[PDB]
């Protein structure tokens, strides 16, 4: 099953984490981060298109995320803002979505 | 921009009614609906890529349900279980995506 857990867990302001997923579906498009424990592009962080490897901001994009073709996301100089709820949606080739959630804990 | 509306607005039970589709973004790969006001694949009725064409259901589909190239969506003998608020996402190339929220009445 799809899942995601932050590295560090407990994160120092302006320090770094970084969300680590395991047991991506096979056959994918591409992957989105949001903000939150919800799917809502209002909040949406980063797209990523596997086909090319391109990623590209959301209205949440703070521009110090970095996302991996592993779907990993890496948060640099982690801000109070950045705490708290993230969730990965994965769209798979045949559009049926899956998504998992994660959190660390800023201090 | 993106928006959808039933047709009927009201509906009776056992009857049909179409979830039209307006201002689909150009550059996707595919439309998503769900159940209720929110993405979330729990409640994914369908999955569809524009480009084979191919519809896949999702944890919610009654097999009552049509989806058509412009992500249009066909429910017959509508019943009780179908009312209220259906969610369209559109997956756009770059995978920042859109979503829609519409909704009918059964009566
Ligand atoms: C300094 C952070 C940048 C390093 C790139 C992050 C890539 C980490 O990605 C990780 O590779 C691991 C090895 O299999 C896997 O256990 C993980 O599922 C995966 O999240
Ligand atoms: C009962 C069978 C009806 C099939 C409905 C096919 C999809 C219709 O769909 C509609 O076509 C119109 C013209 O493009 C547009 O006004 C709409 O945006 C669109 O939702």
């Amino acid at each position: 099953q799809l899942t995601t857990e932050s590295m560090p867990f407990n994160v120092a302001e302006g320090k770094e984490v970084l969300l680590l997923v395991h047991n991506l579906p096979q056959q994918l498009f591409g992957y989105s981060w949001y903000k939150g424990e919800r799917v809502d592009g209002n909040r949406q962080i980063v797209g990523y298109a596997i086909g090319t490897q391109q990623a590209t901001p959301g209205p949440a994009n703070s521009g110090r995320e970095t996302i991996y073709p592993n779907a990993s996301l890496l948060i640099q100089n982690v801000t109070q803002n950045d705490t708290g709820f993230y969730t990965l949606q994965v769209i798979k080739s045949d559009l049926v979505n899956e998504e998992a959630t994660g959190q660390f804990h800023v201090y």
